[PDB]
């Protein structure tokens, strides 16, 4: 009860910091997600044994593929730690429970494949789930842990809290598919501007909570240059991988995942940043004003692919 987590004074202190990388010692990333859910939640939101036994249950079931991995669940939960920390008083006690536990377990058994690949492929998971199909897994896989004897996490909450934790979960998971992402932001822009969005409105605060898991699974254009930079390295490794396997099937993939267009990658990393990054870390920075300084890092490393491009880099 009286046993907190503290790390070493400079983690102490970058932790706190949206740009905070969390280091290449594996065996250290439990506590530093304890020790967030201590600090966000509270050091009696959860049985710190059933927590532990969850946190390692879940990192068993990431694979040990390039981008996708362990490393990746505990990256996008800080994310989310570092926005619920700059937001204090907007999220009910239930939403910050709830969405440091959806980040860790949003790529639950994640193969390194999109949704098209195994729709191409014709995967059992197509077949079971027609849309958000990795998403649907994930989230069921989150449900199966939860379900083993000794843990669940949540087994001391009312009935009906359990249900809302559950379905803020869901809806989380669901949102870092990023083809739901753009009609997402459109709405959220309208509402923002015509001045009709509203925090008390549920399915308005759920369109929030989507965004911000968007900006959280992104959260690698955001690093310092150096970390984006290496980062994207592992990115494309399993984009390539999957550009070989679409070739399998005797499908020429999208320039994106095809090995032989490397030189495009910088054009590419342009088109996303422009597309996708911007575009979300500036929505959020409109709703949630202390969330600027990812849209601040997000820009600089804009400028960083423009450099690479120019030759200067
Ligand atoms: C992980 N994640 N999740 C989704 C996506 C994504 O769609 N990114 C893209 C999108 C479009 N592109 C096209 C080309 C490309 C490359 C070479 C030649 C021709 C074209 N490169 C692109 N990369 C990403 C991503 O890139 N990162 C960085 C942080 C998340
Ligand atoms: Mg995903
Ligand atoms: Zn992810």
């Amino acid at each position: 009860g009286l046993m907190q987590f503290t790390l070493p004074v400079r983690l102490c202190k970058e932790i706190e910091l949206f740009h905070f990388d969390i280091g290449p010692f594996e065996n250290m990333w439990p506590g530093i997600f304890v020790y967030m859910v201590h600090r966000s939640c509270g050091t009696s939101c959860f049985e710190l044994e059933k927590l532990c036994r969850f946190i390692m249950s879940v990192k068993k079931n990431y694979r040990r593929v390039p981008y996708h991995n362990w490393k990746h669940a505990v990256t996008v939960a800080h994310c989310m730690y570092a926005i619920l920390q700059n937001n204090h008083t907007l999220f009910t006690d239930l939403e910050r429970k709830g969405l440091l536990i959806a980040c860790l377990c949003h790529d639950l058994d994640h193969r390194g494949f999109s949704n098209s690949y195994l729709q191409k492929f014709d995967h059992p998971l197509a077949a079971l789930y027609s849309t958000s199909t990795m998403e649907q897994h994930h989230f069921s896989q989150t449900v199966s842990i939860l379900q083993l004897e000794g843990h669940n996490i949540f087994s001391t909450l009312s009935s009906s809290e359990y249900e809302q934790v559950l379905e803020i979960i869901r809806k989380a998971i669901i949102a870092t598919d990023l083809a739901l992402y753009f009609g997402n932001r459109k709405q959220l822009e309208e509402m923002y501007q015509t001045g009709s969005l509203n925090l008390n409105n549920q399915s308005h605060r759920d369109r929030v909570i989507g965004l911000m898991m968007t900006a959280c699974d992104l959260c690698s254009v955001t690093k310092l240059w150096p970390v984006t930079k290496l980062t994207a390295n592992d990115i494309y490794a399993e984009f390539w991988a999957e550009g070989d396997e679409m070739k399998k099937l005797g499908i020429q993939p999208i320039p994106m995942m095809d090995r032989d267009k490397k030189d495009e990658v910088p054009q590419g990393q342009l088109g996303f940043y422009n597309a996708v990054a911007i575009p979300c870390y500036t929505t959020l920075t409109q709703i949630l004003p202390p969330t600027e300084p990812l849209l601040k890092a997000c820009r600089d490393n804009l400028s960083q692919w423009e450099k690479v491009i120019r030759g200067e880099e």
